[PDB]
């Protein structure tokens, strides 16, 4: 029995990494990843200068999950470039580098300078598309024309191929539309679904207080709150684009949650708000979790099970 | 101590009622939440004719919510207006009819019949600005134009004081959109966030199958996977329409989350899946714990504290 995949020209020993922004801002948090028995990581989601990000308090989590309102804090494209290029070893396991920038022009001025470490080192670009744009405007991945734009100047500038990072979506219409957008791009051969799902609100019922200083009080939520969104949005992205990959990210606590992900189509599954709380003690026992679920049922491999789920009649 | 209130000229025992669909779709069930300790109740969606809905399964519970294709099964619009004309018994406590035609003229057509109705006996309208999947199309309140259309049809043809009922947004700039359009109908005098989360996925991983028949497993979300975003809803309303009523739905369990939806500004508060799993029960329970709640921390009405959540700094 096995967890290895083979995928994007990489070698995985098994499909689980962090999720964007959790455990991997920093260089100890990266050789801390890279130390873990995760299959991949992926680095912070960085802009061109480095950020402070937003007044705390700015994450909290709970029984239930987990809400942020980060601000994007990093330490700037060129550090998480330089990991990359000269400190990650490879030989330990692939690297995503995850880029947010704020508008198509810094991350254009991002990937043009990526794209030779790309090729040279093999590090796999995560573009954010759950992100902001201008103010007032919705999110980059809420304004299919945005999205469109940004797709064909990264492609353009970056010329190799990437993935990116999608919100949720709730509705039919936007699940075609976005998926019909991503299918434009050939060179966007990965999808991770999701994001947090956009502003939620945590009150805590003695203080009659928000829990998080900015935005008053408004964040994105992840965790158990979110597994079916996490789910649906898998599977409607691995229905709807059959020659891209899909990673699954959202409510993953259990190798039980893991093993739902790739029955809906997951490929790689990241952990966030569940590894922000346990630590990267997590990945030994999700592994251990996914593979005595696969015994129990026979599966000697992820392929026998992935994008396998039924449905009714 | 006592909970009641007034709203929309008409006096309430207490804020609590069941969400619409839940226990309101036949006589026998109106008969049922009338007999019980909620303050109100409101009718199932309906439209001219009866629908039968989608195959079953098509509602399930789990320990953290649910999730509904019901596909808007009713009795039709004849009966809820018998029912609101012939058969409430008005000095127990208000109704709310639930109108959800597929077409701006089938609800207009509705509401034109209903208007002599609400004159007379006081019967209130929410009008459900969710719809089945069309191809092609985002269900009308994902849709601002077509969320225009509706309400200025809507307003003229019914011509007196009606609620909304929405579905949850994500983004900041969707709420100020929003908003701005609720605020041009002065008629709009409630708001009611949020339906269902929509379009989530559960999977069972014994079967390895999706859970619900119709949509190939995908359906509206509710109870405590939406408390944040629930919250999140009503806190953004009441703060962009001062000049209408914020009703709660969305994650209520107890009368500490009740009491959370008034701190965000909530007016009523509509229980949904709560109710399907407990029964009617529910509602003397939710009563007695939010009035506990108000006693430990001394209010002695819900003005004192409602949309009174803190911000930080
Ligand atoms: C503290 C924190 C920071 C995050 N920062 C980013 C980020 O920089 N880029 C990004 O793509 N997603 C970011 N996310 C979203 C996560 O990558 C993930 O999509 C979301 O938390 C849902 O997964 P979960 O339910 O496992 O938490 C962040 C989430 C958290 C909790
Ligand atoms: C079985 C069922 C049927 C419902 N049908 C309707 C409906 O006819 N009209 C409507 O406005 N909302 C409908 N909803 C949405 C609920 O009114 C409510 O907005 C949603 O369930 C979230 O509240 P909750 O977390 O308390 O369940 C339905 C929900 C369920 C579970
Ligand atoms: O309050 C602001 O000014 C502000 C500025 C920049 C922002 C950039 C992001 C995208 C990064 C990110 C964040 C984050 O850094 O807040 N959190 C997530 O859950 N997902 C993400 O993708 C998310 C929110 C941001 C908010
Ligand atoms: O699946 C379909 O073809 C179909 C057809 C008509 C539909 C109408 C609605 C609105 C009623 C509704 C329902 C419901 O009746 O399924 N459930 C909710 O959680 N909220 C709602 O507002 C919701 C879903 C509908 C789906």
């Amino acid at each position: 029995m096995c967890l290895k995949l083979n995928l994007l020209d990489h070698v995985f020993a098994n499909p689980f990494m962090n999720a964007a922004g959790v455990l991997c801002s920093t260089e100890e948090d990266l050789r801390c990843m890279t130390a873990s028995s995760s299959g991949a990581l992926v680095s912070k989601s960085c802009t061109s200068a480095p950020r402070d990000g937003n007044p705390e308090p700015r994450y909290m989590a709970f029984p239930l999950g987990s809400i942020n309102s980060m601000g994007l804090p990093n330490l700037g494209f060129d550090f998480y470039l330089k990991y990359a290029s000269d400190l990650h070893d490879y030989s330990k396991k692939p690297l995503f580098l995850s880029i947010s920038g704020l508008s198509v022009e810094e991350n254009v001025a991002m990937v043009r300078r990526l794209a030779p470490v790309a090729q040279e080192k093999g590090v796999l670009l995560e573009l954010n598309l759950s992100c902001p744009n201008v103010p007032g405007k919705p999110q980059v991945a809420y304004d299919f024309e945005a999205m469109r734009t940004y797709l064909q100047q990264v492609s353009l500038a970056y010329g190799l191929p990437f993935g990116v990072k999608m919100p949720p979506y709730f509705d039919i219409a936007h699940f075609d539309t976005a998926a019909a957008v991503l299918n434009e791009f050939p060179l966007v051969k990965f999808v991770t679904c999701v994001n947090s799902v956009g502003n939620g609100l945590v009150i805590d019922a003695e203080s009659e207080s928000v829990v998080i200083k900015p935005k008053q009080g408004f964040g994105g939520l992840g965790g158990k709150y979110i597994l079916p969104t996490a789910l649906a949005n898998v599977n409607a992205f691995y229905r709807r684009c059959p020659d891209k990959l899909v990673f699954g990210c959202g409510g993953v606590y259990s190798g039980e949650d893991a093993f739902l992900h790739i029955l809906a189509g997951a490929s790689m599954v990241q952990v966030g708000t569940a590894l922000q709380e346990e630590g990267p003690g997590i990945f030994t026992r999700l592994e251990d979790e996914l593979l005595e679920i696969m015994a129990r049922k026979g599966y000697r491999t992820l392929e026998e099970f992935r994008g396998r789920v039924k449905t009714i009649e």
